[PDB]
């Protein structure tokens, strides 16, 4: 097994994943790594199984099609792995903890959103539909570009947000297009 974590890549007290060299943090893995479970499988295991189950789960999808069903185990387990990709990413730190907003010129979100937020709703069964998720998702990264207005920190915003729509068109199997 590798000796850092895989989202956050720091050393500490790690969990192995049985079926391939991956390891991670208890609260870092999403969901939190089980307490037993021998062997243990990370979510990565568990999407690609998935993928190998059924084959034909990889041809092109409408989005719309996807945001409307309904968060039954798959797409619940789908969208634990998109939240933890974002994670995987460093500057996901801006996102991750609950906002403040006090800047000349700007009024802060009617409708603030965050990372842990998103991650509490989906350990607490609050979406009933991939839309909610994904709503929630976009929200966060519109609110930073609206709140940041002409200062380059918008660029954070963006940047984040297209590490969370290339997972999203991949985990999903979103139909390619120009
Ligand atoms: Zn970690
Ligand atoms: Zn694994
Ligand atoms: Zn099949």
């Amino acid at each position: 097994n590798s000796n850092i974590c895989e989202v956050c890549n720091k050393w500490g007290r790690l969990f192995c994943c049985d079926t391939c060299p991956r390891s991670f943090h208890e609260h870092c893995h999403i969901p939190s790594v089980e307490a037993n479970k021998n062997p243990w499988s990370c979510i990565f295991c568990r999407i690609k199984t998935i993928q190998e189950r059924c084959p034909e789960s990889q041809s092109g999808h409408q989005e719309s099609e996807v945001l409307m069903r309904q968060m039954l185990p798959e797409e619940q387990l789908k969208c634990e792995f998109l939240l933890l990709k974002v994670y995987c990413d460093s500057k996901s730190c801006f996102f991750a903890s609950e906002p403040y907003y006090n800047r000349e010129g700007s009024q802060g979100p009617q409708k603030p959103m965050w990372l842990n937020k998103v991650k509490t709703s989906l350990n607490e069964q609050m979406y009933t539909r991939v839309e909610g998720f994904v709503q929630d998702m976009r929200l966060i990264f519109h609110n930073h570009k609206e709140f940041y207005r002409e200062d380059k920190f918008t660029r954070l915003g963006i940047q984040v947000q297209d590490i969370f729509e290339k997972n999203f068109r991949n985990i999903f199997a979103i139909q390619e297009t120009s």
